[PDB]
């Protein structure tokens, strides 16, 4: 099975996935100078205040924070989607070390983590029908940088030691995910796809621009986490992202100039 490691890591995903080699891979390196400004984009709408978080699972890869999504509690709509988009679940992405563990990059920077809200097309009616369509899914990236403590994340920090290997599974329930949000909603967009197997290329992108600060101790707890099951060799959970695909046929657009 697949995963992050030397001997079935992301460059031996496409033999089970050959997707993996498709025209609309994610992540990519986000090049300043040659995104196009569109001023047609939208604002981004975030109606957060009535999410129901119910759930936070080790599922081997990341660690992933779930949502009550049958009904329009927490949705994303404006910036370049129509239709509304509902929350289902938020993960992160982080490295061995502060200079590395973001899955897009800017202008070839890294960032020490990234943050992904992934939200569903409610006109597919479930997220096993979205994710089968190129308009399915909306993932909203937020970069981590080290640097002052986010108060609103430590809730998430402080109940990792719960759920330290595979399968592992805890109540989180009353998480605000607004907590998690930068100040300026300012946006980079670009169709792509999941950045994990299966790689359906279902996904509109939407990342932005300020990054979030995070302090040292919050991601050192994060690399706490374990690959893999309870009982089984310890392999701790770093570098679970994948690197930069080749734009292709794509536009980056932008927000804002
Ligand atoms: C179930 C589920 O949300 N699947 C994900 N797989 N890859 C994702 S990502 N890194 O592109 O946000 S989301
Ligand atoms: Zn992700």
């Amino acid at each position: 099975h697949w995963g992050y490691g030397k001997h079935n890591g992301p460059e031996h995903w496409h033999k089970d996935f050959p997707i993996a080699k498709g025209e609309r891979q994610s992540p990519v390196d986000i090049d300043t100078h040659t995104a196009k400004y569109d001023p047609s984009l939208k604002p981004l709408s975030v109606s957060y205040d009535q999410a129901t978080s119910l759930r936070i699972l080790n599922n081997g890869h990341s660690f992933q924070v779930e949502f009550d999504d049958s009904q329009d509690k927490a949705v994303l709509k404006g910036g370049p989607l129509d239709g509304t988009y509902r929350l289902i679940q938020f993960h992160f992405h982080w490295g061995s070390l502060d200079g590395q563990g973001s899955e897009h990059t800017v202008d070839k920077k890294k960032y020490a983590a990234e943050l992904h809200l992934v939200h569903w097309n409610t006109k597919y009616g479930d997220f096993g029908k979205a994710v089968q369509q190129p308009d399915g899914l909306a993932v909203l990236g937020i970069f981590l940088k080290v640097g002052s403590a986010k108060p609103g994340l430590q809730k998430v920090v402080d109940v990792l030691d719960s759920i330290k290997t595979k399968g592992k599974s805890a109540d989180f329930t009353n998480f605000d995910p607004r907590g998690l949000l930068p100040e300026s909603l300012d946006y980079w967009t670009y169709p792509g796809s999941l950045t994990t197997p299966p790689l359906l290329e279902c996904v509109t992108w939407i990342v932005l621009k300020e990054p979030i600060s995070v302090s040292s101790e919050q991601v050192l707890k994060f690399r706490k986490l374990n690959f893999n099951g309870e009982g089984e060799p310890e392999e701790l959970m770093v570098d679970n992202w994948r690197p930069a695909q080749p734009l292709k046929n794509r536009q980056i657009k932008a927000s804002f100039k």
